[PDB]
């Protein structure tokens, strides 16, 4: 049938530290784990998941059509011409199961001078009502400095990985202008199932998701403790074991990009299971101007004749591409 993926759980906590010896053999399990299936789970990082999932679940069991229509993006709600990526992404009963709340920097205010210039991908949040989810903006702000600090550390074991100074990834991931961004996505249980929310894969599996690679540096995930994801091997697509205290890290496409395919961007899709869950990714995206010259790790000289992409040309279309490929979410 359909085997299981080996994604080891690395002890991310040495790269918080100032032992270099131990920073470089978290680094060098980063660096296997990249090269093999793409994907490994971060566990020792600090972060209050269980908060996270609480506080979470409350918001997407709280929230009304109502307001839901007051925060949806432009793609549900056409008065919000002026959000495409933060805001709510409803469901439709009967043809569409998932509903995500996208947020971003919250340093993006109507004073920030991307926003001052109308930058493309840059946006300020829209938020519930304080009185109808008190605490609610407060915890998910606080989530995305705590989770922009473990995926700095991260990025230190991805540039040791690759023979690069700590701070080669990490010094373009500024909480001044990163474009990083988490969802918050409630798969939920419906009985019956509305079959328009399920596609078919050539293999004949039931998805969710359709195979993509992601629009990111890396991808920093939680997810509760219910197995869906599948990453494709040259021997076909492999489980991926659910794990609801660690996150799960995998490479994106600005990731194979600078380092010319060394570290693929893994193929992924979702598979449908009939169950309650959380799926909240943060993910990793530097700023609009940010520059990282492409390498290439397997040449004794590093050179690579790829172009060097702007982080924010990258980003526009590679989000609008996505909602072309696998769907508006
Ligand atoms: C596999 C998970 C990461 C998750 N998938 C997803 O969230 C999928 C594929 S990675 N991602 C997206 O649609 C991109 C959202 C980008 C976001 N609106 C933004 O403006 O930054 C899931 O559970 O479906
Ligand atoms: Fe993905």
């Amino acid at each position: 049938s359909v085997s299981k993926a080996n994604v080891p759980k690395i002890d991310v906590s040495p790269l918080f530290g100032d032992d270099q010896a131990a920073k470089m053999r978290v680094a060098q399990q980063i660096d296997a784990a990249s090269r093999d299936t793409g994907f490994f789970y971060a566990v020792n990082h600090g972060i209050n998941v269980q908060r996270l999932s609480q506080k979470t679940k409350e918001f997407h069991m709280s929230i009304t059509p109502e307001e839901k229509w007051d925060l949806a993006i432009r793609a549900y709600n056409k008065e919000h011409q002026d959000q495409v990526r933060a805001g709510y992404y409803l469901s439709i009963p009967g043809k569409k199961a998932v509903e995500s709340f996208c947020y971003l920097n919250p340093n993006f205010t109507p004073d920030h001078p991307r926003i001052q210039a109308k930058t493309p991908t840059h946006e300020v949040n829209v938020w519930p009502d304080e009185t109808k989810h008190p605490g609610f903006q407060d915890f998910a702000e606080q989530y995305y400095w705590d989770v922009f600090g473990l995926s700095s550390a991260l990025l230190k074991g991805y540039a040791l990985a690759l023979g690069k100074e700590e701070n080669f990834f990490a010094r373009h991931f500024k909480p001044d202008d990163t474009l990083a961004s988490v969802v918050l996505i409630r798969y939920p249980y419906l009985d019956p199932y509305p079959e328009a929310a399920i596609k078919t894969a050539a293999d004949g599996t039931k998805l969710s998701f359709e195979w993509h690679e992601d629009v990111s540096l890396i991808t920093v995930l939680y997810q509760s403790n219910v197995q869906n994801l599948q990453v494709e091997t040259a021997a076909g697509y492999q489980d991926i074991e659910a794990d609801d205290t660690g996150y799960l890290i995998n490479c994106g496409s600005y990731m194979a990009h600078l380092t010319n395919n060394y570290y693929k961007a893994p193929i992924h899709r979702v598979k449908w299971v009939n169950a309650e869950r959380q799926s909240l990714p943060f993910f990793v995206n530097l700023g609009y101007d940010s520059v990282i010259d492409p390498f290439d790790p397997r040449e004794p000289n590093g050179k690579s004749d790829r172009e060097p992409l702007s982080y924010g040309d990258y980003l526009q279309n590679g989000l609008v591409s996505l909602i072309n490929k696998n769907g508006q979410t």
